[PDB]
């Protein structure tokens, strides 16, 4: 298994009150699902990512990443959102997160194509 | 299938000289390998991501997202990468890109723990 | 004066103990001192920046950005930092910001010369 | 006087066809304008910002970084934007920056606040 396999595997809430529910398998492997409190979504959309399954034992956190594609049977944003963070075991375990959000655009705005934002994700609230 | 599966499978090259080999599902998958040509990383990783498999049909691009833990049997970096981007179709199809990356850090260094660039890949070079 | 002169003017704190004086002058200058209290810092640093001396009365925070160059008379970090946010008033006014720190590299290693992150400044801590 | 005031101090255009016109003084200072060829933007614009005015001479580029609010006598997009990089000195000099967009928002919509993208300048085209 994964040394963070159990510590991820779970459902997370961000500070924006979104759902992520993941699965880390033991070959590094992240899936399953994301819903956003915000923005053009409803309901759950898939998501993949991968971690580091040996990260080192020095209490360095556990790096990772995963991308939503926002087109479910719902809706479609015509974007893809990344996650590139670290996950910090313990008592108040969270994910710390960076993410970039592309949307489809023209070549004429593709220099706005792009957000950049945080979310941190806990196990509570 | 979706509209681009077609376009966005297959083997790309960034600016850099790494190697993305990449297969796009019905459903809106991405799965492959990547192969970056500097860093610490050698041969091929593991990637997985989304895209838009129903993206508008204005002109725009075809947004998407992929990650890469870099670990594999030969070095582990203790880092994830993810890219958000999108994919425009044609003569000279291109992938355009911006990542970020993350390494596990201890609490003290999480300030310092994430890089942001972009990569624009091609079908040659 | 600018709408929100007299609520930017002072000291700021980030969530990281670092301390940030600056004047907003009526034309939309920021001029001030940044002191980090982490990395290749020691003691003020200039900065100067912009802000929205005209912002919108809807309720929507003021736009503003600075920039610090890593060098005073103790030592040099070969870097810059910008921070890019707004300013939101009120009883616990705050600067949200997301920042790019960048350093001078070789072409060879000019892929990670950026990092990304983000700072809140708050007027108590 | 600063290693590169000379070199950075003049009129430079990046790959959307905008034009930054700055003076590099010996201190470390920028100071100029720019004028966008793209988004809610006419004419110049204030711009300040820093660089290293002592950069290492092991063909290392220089950091700098700058800001411009986008509001003048013309119009206000209630947004400001931060380019961070560093110069590349030679016969094909460039400035390759990563820029932050912040605009105004309220707390509802601070989440899609910032893009991110990135700029080359150089002091032809």
């Amino acid at each position: 298994m994964g040394r963070d396999e159990a510590g991820i595997t779970g459902t997370w809430y961000n500070q924006l009150g979104s759902t992520f529910i993941v699965t880390a398998g033991a070959d590094g492997a992240l899936t399953g699902t994301y819903e956003s409190a915000v923005g053009n979504a409803e309901s759950r959309y898939v998501l993949t990512g991968r971690y580091d399954s040996a990260p080192a034992t020095d209490g360095s956190g556990t790096a990772l990443g995963w991308t939503v594609a926002w087109k479910n049977n719902y809706r479609n944003a015509h974007s893809a959102t990344t996650w590139s963070g670290q996950y910090v075991g313990g008592a108040e375990a969270r994910i710390n997160t960076q993410w970039l959000l592309t949307s489809g655009t023209t070549e004429a705005n593709a220099w706005a194509s792009t957000y950049v934002g945080h979310d941190t994700f806990t196990k509570v609230k």
